[PDB]
């Protein structure tokens, strides 16, 4: 699976508008899940989010994770993440999971992001839904993962 | 080449109490990595897709309309943390990350050719190295990832 994992002074989810979801400072996560991805593929991305070291503790760059500082994460599902542009100029995604099973496996995947964290600390948007997020990049911060690696 | 690109209704850049540099409207921003072996061609790739992919609709038609087609706007924001590599631990490291000394001078001559292949007034940009905050209206959201290293 792929992930593109910023960081927030917050960010603020809408739907057509009508606010849905919010967090402060923290990770947005936009996760595209490949169609042959496994449950190991969402624990990597998991992992990743909840541990990487992404701020700085005063004094030492790199030091402090979203657990630690007792941060948000909102996870919005990007399938666009498999579009692949190599062709022309029109995006295929003929790599990303299928809508239905996809949804199955990003609930998953929320799910476990509460088991491994907090609960009040993992938001959500409207899977397949056109969604507009107003988001504050600290840094800003980018990290990318393809699991495939 | 690593380039990170999402579509935006709008926004705002500011640098350090902070200072407004930089707004866009509707169009894309783009989070631009450049790895250390990276050539010119590598840049042309980016500046390509960027100006060329069609992430808009129009009428009946979906991945119709590219940025130019609208006469909508790009900010580009130079990006080292894409190289941050995460296969081993939790503390990223970027040594494949090009240099910044000469990335500047990588990314201010790709800012010239992005003017060049478009329109002077519709390329925005960061302020390269400094410490940034972003406010990005992000519609759909549309998130595109291109690694030239793969061509
Ligand atoms: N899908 C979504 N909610 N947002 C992104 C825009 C997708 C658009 N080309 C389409 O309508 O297919």
């Amino acid at each position: 699976m792929r992930v593109v994992i910023q960081r927030v002074k917050g960010a603020i989810l809408s739907v057509r508008l009508e606010i849905i979801s919010e967090i402060k400072n923290g990770l947005i996560c936009f996760l595209g899940i490949h169609k042959n991805d496994t449950w190991e593929d969402a624990l990597y991305i998991i992992r990743k989010c909840l541990n990487l070291r992404l701020w700085n503790n005063d004094n030492k760059t790199w030091d402090k994770n979203v657990k630690d500082l007792n941060y948000e994460l909102l996870i919005v599902s990007q399938f666009t993440l498999f579009g692949n542009t190599k062709k022309g100029n029109k995006p295929d995604f003929h790599l990303a999971k299928e809508p239905n099973e996809a949804l199955i496996f990003y609930n998953k995947i929320i799910d476990e992001f509460k088991k491994q964290y907090n609960d009040d600390k993992i938001k959500i948007g409207k899977f397949g839904n056109y969604m507009n997020i107003d988001v504050t990049n600290d840094g800003p911060v980018t990290i990318y993962i393809d699991t495939h690696d």
